């Protein structure tokens, strides 16, 4: 795999949105990397419902906070509207998935990546992007306006964010905390530590779509 991947390059990544207050990290998390993945297999980069994920994912809890894997699995049982069809407002209401019409987009699994191992997880980002998790509770994470970050933070994840990217000493992440957070809206988190939770706890948690 290359020295550098960036997602965003290959028009396979959206634009930065902002969960607001809702603990909905986790569909916002799964949605960038269902953007992804229907980009490098169809050519088309659409927007899909986080909206969706956070009503419809029954193993979730809604703002309080949720799995990327279940929502990634329920885009691979159901499917996926459209964010214009389904858009975002914040706040779990109902599943309006049969009022929406027809599924926008379909996956046919997930798979986790192997934990605690920055090989692994780098092999993934340079297939598709990722659902990562990490520890977002520490103010320096908060506060972060931009370079490679190092931490302080620990391993408490906390926080579903998606891996588009890596460098020799980053791992470039989306985060869902709006454009003016971080560099426009992203994330450099140092890789190559030896830690082998990651940085903030970056290895623990990670998933993406398989579609065929
Ligand atoms: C995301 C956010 O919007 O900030 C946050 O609320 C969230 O969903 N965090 C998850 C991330 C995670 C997923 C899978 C493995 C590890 C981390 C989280 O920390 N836990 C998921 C369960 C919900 C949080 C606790 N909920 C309740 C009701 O106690």
């Amino acid at each position: 795999i290359p020295e550098y991947v960036d997602w965003r390059q290959k028009g396979a990544v959206t634009p930065v949105k902002n969960q607001g207050s809702c603990g909905s990290c986790w569909a916002f998390s799964a949605v960038v990397t269902i953007e992804g993945i229907i980009k490098i297999r169809t050519g088309n980069l659409n927007e899909y419902s986080e909206q969706e994920l956070l009503d419809c994912d029954r193993r979730s809890y809604g703002c309080n906070g949720g799995y990327p894997w279940s929502a990634l699995q329920l885009v691979a049982q159901y499917g996926i509207h459209y964010r214009n069809t389904y858009p975002y407002e914040g706040v779990q209401r109902y599943c309006r998935s049969r009022e929406k019409g027809p599924y926008a987009a379909k996956t046919d699994g997930v798979r986790q990546v192997q934990p605690y191992n920055e090989g692994a997880l780098l092999y993934s980002i340079a297939n598709q992007p990722v659902s990562v998790v990490l520890e977002a509770a520490g103010k320096d994470f908060q506060l972060y306006r931009g370079g490679i970050f190092v931490g302080p933070c620990g391993n408490k994840v906390d926080h579903a964010v998606a891996a588009v990217g890596y460098g020799p000493n980053y791992i470039l992440i989306k985060n869902s905390w709006g454009t003016g957070w971080g560099e426009n809206g992203y994330i450099r988190i140092k890789r190559g530590t030896g830690n082998s939770y990651g940085v903030c706890g970056l290895y623990t948690s990670s998933f993406y779509p398989v579609k065929n």
